[PDB]
C-alpha cells in the first residue's frame, strides 16, 4: 500500500502521543536511559472511509499489513525501538487510531555542573520522513501524552513528561522530516550524599587539622599523610561513574580544593618543624596557632564562593 | 478474526495462571529479577465450537495465527517477554486452553530500610487492553499458580508465589485495562553477613578503642587513623551495589555512626594529648578513663535505638 | 501436522542423546555454565513408513516443517537454546532420526562448603510435554551420549558426562511431562590457590606474630594494624565472586578466624603494654612468651578441626 | 536479479553517502566506537527505466527484493550492521536512489603516544565486491556526507566528518574490490585532566620532597613510603582502561619517571641516614641540601625533554 | 534440496578457504578471540549444469535458497558464526563457487607458562557432517587462504595464518565428519610490561632492602610492612584477568617469590632486633651485613633459575 492522497496539496498530519509505563536504567556515564511506553498515532485515510449502516459496525479493526501505516522513528536511540502493535481502529470518516507498546534505550546528554544537586531535561525525539506522493507532518495530541502514576527512576524525582507542540520541520537527505521533542524532567535525589559521602569526607579532612594542636613532627606527618590515604581510599569506596566534562563542575572544584588543602597542611607541618629545628619556636608557634583558624575559615569561605558561583 | 461477541453485554473473561520454572539474577542495584515461567490462558470462543461426532475428534489443536488470541502483556518488564507457544487446545464448546513458556526481566522496586534483614514482595503485573467490540477482563486460576520445587534465588528464601484474585480494572487512553498482581514473597538470607561483614567491621572499630588505654600520642594516632583506613579498605572488600535511596536505611545509619565514632575518637586522642602538653594530666586521665566506658556504652545504646526505630 | 497415533494404547518413546562439543564460562557467582552440543532424537512414526520396493530411496530426508517433531526443551536454561537442525532421516519402518547442534546457558546450583577443594555435579534437564492424542516419554540412547576429547572447562577437571536412564514422569499444567537428568561431573583445580592465595595470606598473618618478640608498643601497633591492612588489601587483589550462602563454608570459617586472630593479637599487644605501664612487667612478659606458642598452636589446632569438620 | 549490463565496457558507479545521526561508546580499551547513521546509495539501472507519460507516474517505489541492489559492506566492523531500508526511488531514466538507516560497532585503532592531549582520525571503510558480468566502483557525493548538529562523543571534540574521494581499487580472491575511507576527526577534551589527575598527583610527589628538610629518619621513611602508597591509591581512583601499546607513550614515560623519583628519594633518605650514623654529618647535610634543588630541577627538566620528544 | 549424487560412489569434496579481514578481542581470561573473515566454499553439483549458448551467460548466479549448500560449521565457536552470503557462482559444469563474510567468537585454549613473553597458536576448526546419500570431505584451496595486511590484534604480533591441508576424517554418531584446522600464530607484545609493571614492582621490593642499612626497629617495621602494602596496592593497579591454571607459570613463581622475600625480610628485621635486645649486637650486625648481599644475590640467582626452567 501507498500513502493516502491529498484532497488539495496539503501534507498528511500524524497526531502523536507517548504515554510512559516504565522508565529505568538512567546511566550517568553513558548518558542514556531506558523507556517502556505506548506510542499512539492518528491520521486520516479517505480510502478507509465507510458507511456504518451498510457495513454493519461502528469501528473497523485492521492488521498492520492490510493498511498503510506511517514509518515513525526515534532520532536519539541506540538501536531501533522494540515495538508490538496493540490496536489499529478505523472510524467511519477514515480516521485511523494506531497504538503500539515499545521499549527503547535513549541517548540524551546530561549537565554535571551542579551534580549531585542537579536537574535534567531528558529528550525523546520523534521523527517522520516524507514520501514521494506526499509530505508527512507530526502533531501532538495532548490528551494522549502522559505517564503512569507508579513511574519511577531510581535515584531521581520525576517532575513532568510533556511534548513541545510545534514540530521542527527541515530537509534531510533530499526530503522533508518532521521532528517532535518529548521532554522528561528529572531532579536528582541528593539526600543520601549527605550522610554517605559528604559528612565522612569532611570528617577525614577535619582529622588532618588536628596537626595544628601538635608539635610532634612524626605524629603530624602520620596525621596529614594517613588522612590523605584515607580520603583517596574513601573516594574509591564511594565513587560512581561520572563522565569527563570539558567544563568545571561543583564537585570537581570541591574535590580539587580538598587535595590542595592536604598539600597546604603538609606545607604548614613542614614549615612548623623546620623553624623549631632552626631555633625559631616563636614563628613556628604563631604559624600553627593561625592555621587553627585559617584552615576552617578559608575552607568555609571558599565553599560559600563555590556554592554561589555554581548556584 | 476479531474477538468473540457477547451473548448479553458481559465482558470476556481470560483465566490466567503463572507457573515459575526458573528465577534468577535478582539485581539489588537495578531492582530487577529474571524469570522463566509458563503462562496459561483460558477463555471460550463460540465461533470455535464443533460437533465431536461429525468431526470424529474430541479436541482440536490450532496454530496461534489460525485463531483469535487475547493480547496479554506484562506491565513492569524491561522489554516484551520472549514467548514460545507450547499448546493451543479447543474443546467442543469452544473453550480455548492456551499455554506458553516465557522469559522476562521484571522491574520491581525494593525496600532497603531493613537491609540486610529485609523481606521483599516482588510483583509481576499481567495486563489486557479491551477492544472496540468488547471488554476483556482477567481472572486468577489460583490452582494454576505455582512454582517448581528447584526454584531458587541465590541469597534469598522463597516464601510464596501467588496472585491477588481481584484484578484492577481502570481506564487508560479511552479503553479499559484489566491488571492482575502476581506476588513473589522473598526474605533475605542474612546469616553470612554476621561472620563475613558485621563481626570483622566491629573488631576493626574495637581496635581503635584501645587508644583509651594508652597515653602515647604517636601510637594513638596510628591506632585511630590506621583503623579508619582498615575500615574503609574492609568496606571496599565486602561492598555490594545497593542503590542510593531517598530515605534513611538501618545499614546507612550504622555506617554513618561508625565514621562519626572514628572522628570523635580522634577528638578524644587530640584532647588527651593537648591537656598533657598544657600541664593538665588529671583532666586528660579522667577523659581517657571515661572514654573506656562512654565509647562502648554509647555505641551499644545507639545501636539499640536504631534497631528499635527500624524493626 | 499432528503426533503419530498408537497401535495399541502405548506412549510415544523419544530416544534422546546429548554429545558435548564445547563447555565454557562456568560462572561461580551466577551458578551458570555454557554448553555447545548435539541433541539427537529418535522415535517411530508409522505414517512415515514406506515400502522399499516401489519407492527408490534407502533413507528419506525431510525438512522440519514437512513432518511432526516432538517439542523438546531444557528446564534449567536462562533463555531457550539456540538450535540448528543438522539432519532428519526416516528409515523404512518409519523410524525418525533427528539431529541438531545447540548452544545454551544452563542454570545449575553449586555447593561452596568445600571451596576451593570442591566437586560439582552440573545438571542439564531435558523435558517433553505430552499432547492431546498421546503421551510422550523420554528415553536415553547410551550410544549417543558422550563428549569430545578436547572438551575442557577452565579451572576444572571434567570427570564424566552421563545421563540418569530412568526419566522423571510427573503432572504439570494438567499434562504429563517426561524429564531426563544429564549429569556433568567436575572437580575444581585447586593447585594455584596454594602459591597464589593461601601461602601469601599466611605469611601476612605470621608477620603479625612477630609482635610477641617485641616490647615496643609503637612498633607492635604498626605490626598488627598494618598487617591487618595488608591482609584486607591482599584479599581485594585475589578475590573472586563467590555468592552469599545460607550455610557456613570452609573458606568462610578460615577467613573469619584470620580476622579474629588479628583482633586477639591487638588485645595481647594492648594488655602487654598496659601491664608494663602499670608496673607489672612479670605478667606482661609471661603473656607475650605464652602468645609465641599459643598463637601458632591454636591456629594449627583450629585449622585441623575445621578441615576435619568440612572433609 | 543480476547487475545492470554495461553499454560500453565501463564499470558500474555506486554513489555513496554517510550522514551521522548518533555517535557513542568510544571505547579507548577496545579501540571501538558505535555509530547510528544513514547510508545513501545511488546508481542507474536501465532495465528499470520507464515512460512517465504511459505510467502516469514520475517516480516508482520498490521493495528491496523486487530490484537488484549492490551488496555494500563495512570492512572494519565487529558484526555486519543492523540496517533498515528507509527508501528506494526509481526515476524515468532508471536512476535508483537508495536510503537506509544503520547502526554499527566500528573497529578503529587509536594512537596513544600523546594521550591525554591526543587527536584521532576514526575510519569507516565502505566496500563493494565486483561480479562476473561487471565491475562495481564506489564514489562519494560530499554533499551527502555530513553529521547531525547534536552528534557528540563524551570526552571529545568532533572536528569533522568527511570522505577521501578517491576509492582504493584492488584485487582480492580473483575479483575487484572498491573501498572508500570515511574519516571522523576527533580531539580529546584534556581540560579535566589538569585539576582531576595531574595536579593532585604532583601534590603527592611534592609531599615526598619535604623529606629533604628533615633529618628524622622515621619521619622521612613515613613521608616517602606513605606518599608512594598515596600515589598508587590515587592512580587506582582516577584511571581509565588504556590498552597495552608496543610503543612508549607520553603518560607512560611520566608515570615511570614518578616511580623512579620515589625510588631515588628512598635512596637519598637511606644515604642521608647512613652517613649520619657513620659519623659523617657534613656529607649527609650537603646531599640533602642539594636534593632540595636537584629533585624539582631534574623533574622540571625531564618533563620539558619528554614534552619536546612527544610534541 | 538434497546433496548432488555420485557418478561412482566417490565422496563430495568441499574446497574451503578462510581469508581474515579483522581479528579482535583476544580475551585471556575467557580464552576466546573474535574474527571477521571470508569463508569461501567450492564443490560440484552437476544438477546445476547449463549450456552457456542457450542461457546467454558464461556464469550463473543463485540465491542460497535456490540450490543445495553444504552445512559447514565451526567446532570451537561459542554460538554459531553469523554470515551474510556475498556470492554464489555456478560454471557450465556445475562447479559452484560460494562466498560468505562471517563474524565469530572462537574458543581456543592458551598456554600461560611463559606469560608475558608467550606465543600462542589459535585454532579455527571447520567441520562438515556426511549425509545418507553421500560422504562429504573437506579440502583446502591454498590460493583462497590468507589475511588482510591491516589485520591486527591489540597487544599481539600476528605471525601467520595457515591451514593444515590434510583434514581429520573420523566417525561420530554413525556418520563421517571431515574436520580442517586453520591456525593463527601470535606472539605477545611484552614491551610495555617492562616500564609499566616489572620495573616499579622491583623498585618497591628494593625499598624494603634498605632496612639492612638501619638498626631502627620502628623504621624497619614501617619499611618492610609499608612496602608490602605498596606491592599489593601496585598489583591491584596493574592486574589483568589471567585465568587459574593447573600448572605453575613463570609470573606465578616470581610473584610468589616476591611475597616470600617480604616475609624473610620481616624475619631478618625481627631477628636483628631480638639479638640487640638480648645483648648480642655482634650477631645482629653480621646478619644485617650479610643480608645486604644475600637478598639481592639470592633474588638474582632464583630469577636466573626460573628464567632457565621456563625458557
Ligand atoms: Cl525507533
Ligand atoms: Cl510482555
Ligand atoms: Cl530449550
Ligand atoms: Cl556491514
Ligand atoms: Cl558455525
Amino acid at each position: 500500500v501507498s500513502p493516502p492522497p491529498p484532497i488539495a496539496d496539503e501534507p498528511l498530519t500524524v497526531n502523536t502521543g507517548i504515554y510512559l509505563i516504565e522508565s529505568y536504567s538512567l546511566d550517568d556515564c553513558a548518558e542514556t536511559f531506558k523507556v517502556n511506553a505506548f506510542l499512539s498515532l492518528s491520521w486520516k485515510d479517505r480510502r478507509l472511509a465507510f458507511d456504518p449502516v451498510r457495513s454493519g459496525v461502528r469501528v473497523k479493526t485492521y492488521e498492520p499489513e492490510a493498511i498503510w501505516i506511517p514509518e515513525i522513528r526515534f532520532v536519539n536511540v541506540e538501536n531501533a525501538r522494540d515495538a508490538d502493535v496493540v490496536d489499529i481502529s478505523v472510524s467511519p470518516d477514515g480516521t485511523v487510531q494506531y497504538l503500539e507498546r515499545f521499549s527503547a534505550r535513549v541517548l540524551s546528554p546530561l549537565d554535571f555542573r551542579r551534580y549531585p544537586f542537579d536537574s535534567q531535561t531528558l529528550h525523546i525525539y520523534l521523527i517522520v520522513r516524507s514520501v514521494d506522493t506526499r509530505n508527512i507532518v507530526l502533531a501532538v495530541d495532548l490528551e494522549k501524552v502522559g505517564k503512569n502514576d507508579d513511574v519511577f527512576l531510581t535515584g531521581w524525582d520525576i517532575e513532568s513528561f510533556t511534548a513541545v507542540v510545534k514540530p521542527a520541520n527541515f530537509a534531510l537527505e533530499d526530503r522533508l522530516e518532521s521532528k517532535l521533542d518529548y521532554q522528561l524532567r528529572i531532579s536528582r535525589q541528593y539526600f543520601s550524599y549527605i550522610p554517605n559521602i559528604i559528612l565522612p569526607m569532611l570528617f577525614i579532612l577535619f582529622i588532618s587539622w588536628t596537626a595544628f594542636w601538635s608539635t610532634s613532627y612524626e605524629a603530624n606527618v602520620t596525621l596529614v599523610v594517613s588522612t590523605l590515604i584515607a580520603h583517596i581510599a574513601f573516594n574509591i569506596l564511594v565513587e560512581t561513574c561520572l563522565p569527563k566534562t570539558p567544563y568545571m563542575t561543583y564537585t570537581g572544584a570541591i574535590i580539587f580544593m580538598i587535595y590542595l588543602f592536604y598539600f597546604v597542611a603538609v606545607i604548614e607541618v613542614t614549615v612548623q618543624h623546620y623553624l623549631k629545628v632552626e631555633s625559631q619556636p616563636a614563628r613556628a608557634a604563631s604559624i600553627t596557632r593561625a592555621s587553627r583558624i585559617a584552615f576552617p575559615v578559608v575552607f568555609l569561605l571558599a565553599n560559600i564562593i563555590l556554592a554561589f558561583l555554581f548556584f
